[PDB]
């Protein structure tokens, strides 16, 4: 499941080659262009690296720390260099400037999915299969060539761009950075596994339930927890909850599903065995990928770039 495309193996081969041109980055060689996006961590710019010319995606983390700490820091993020993978978003560097972390990634024109989804009101199924597809390859591929778990999937977290491409982006890999960062900086509890919310089981099994939730989200346009009453389905398809009452929803209460009648039997499976409470009966990696439903969506021929640029306007 990780065997490469010519055409994947090619752009990988073009990015690589790309960056070994770039040298050491630094704060001066930046310019701003726009605004990504942000987050209670750091706000993401559209930048161009002067020097190289090429245009990136830079994360800024203000952070007010010794030089010890951000140089571990920048140490532990040398570890994005060798994550090179079609379902994972290009690293070129970090730094640090002026008590800021600097993070300078692939930019993905098409944003993330929490953004596509703003636009597209809901995301059809056969979009999803091939969300789906990317997003266990990415974690397949983080869990089997660095023995690492995302540990934050999420639509936010989920890039999407007008080359048909889908990745996964900010998987923890810097354990003291996420120290420094937990200070001042949290981001939502609200995709996490039962068991995580619980203290308990901790693994890639928790990451497939944060898939599953996700993908309901989009299929329905609306974070599903709680449940959506018969009144809002019927105007959704015709066919406010404080932080910690969600968290003790998930925990306490039986996992969402998607509605009956408008997706596929082999959709609703698919979800329903990534949303199992017990990390032990939930689906594992190696199950998702045979599924009905991706094996299905493996072999449909969805033109997702075209469907992209035609929802966000791009084209
Ligand atoms: N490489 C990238 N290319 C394009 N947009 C990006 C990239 N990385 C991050 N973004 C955008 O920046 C936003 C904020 O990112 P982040 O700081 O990690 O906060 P969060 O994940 O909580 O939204 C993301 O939601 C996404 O829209
Ligand atoms: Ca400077
Ligand atoms: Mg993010
Ligand atoms: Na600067």
């Amino acid at each position: 499941e990780l065997e490469l495309d010519e055409q994947q193996r090619k752009r990988l081969e073009a990015f690589l080659t790309q960056k070994q041109k770039v040298g050491e980055l630094k704060d001066d060689d930046f310019e701003k262009i726009s605004e990504l996006g942000a987050g209670n961590g750091g706000v993401v710019f559209k930048v161009s690296h002067k020097p190289s010319g090429l245009v990136m995606a830079r994360k800024l983390i203000h952070l007010e720390i010794k030089p010890a700490i951000r140089n571990q820091i920048i140490r532990e993020l040398q570890v994005l260099h060798e994550c090179n993978s079609p379902y994972i978003v290009g690293f070129y560097g970090a730094f640090y400037s002026d008590g800021e972390i600097s993070i300078c990634m692939e930019h993905m024109d098409g944003g993330s999915l929490d953004q596509v989804l703003k636009k597209a009101g809901r995301i059809p199924e056969q979009i999803l299969g091939k969300v789906s597809i990317a997003v266990i390859k990415g974690l397949t591929y983080l869990r089997e060539k660095h023995k690492i778990m995302h540990r934050d999937v999420k639509p936010s977290n989920i890039l999407v761009n007008s080359r048909g491409e889908i990745k996964l982006c900010d998987f923890g890999v810097s354990g003291q950075l996420i120290d420094s960062m937990a200070n001042s900086f949290v981001g939502t509890r609200s995709y996490m596994s039962p068991e995580r919310l619980q203290g308990t089981h901790y693994s890639v099994q928790s990451d497939i339930w944060s898939m599953g939730l996700s993908l309901v989200e989009m299929a329905v346009g609306r974070y599903p927890i709680p449940p959506p009453d018969a009144k809002e389905l019927e105007l959704m398809f015709g066919c406010p909850m404080a932080i910690f009452e969600l968290l003790d929803y998930i925990v306490n209460e039986p996992p969402p599903k998607l509605p009956s009648g408008v997706f596929s039997l082999e959709f609703q499976d698919f979800v329903n065995k990534c949303l199992i409470k017990n990390p032990a009966e939930r689906a594992d990696l190696k199950q998702l990928m045979v599924h009905a439903f991706i094996k299905r969506s493996d072999a449909e021929e969805v033109d997702f770039a075209g469907w992209l640029c035609s929802t966000i306007g791009l084209n």
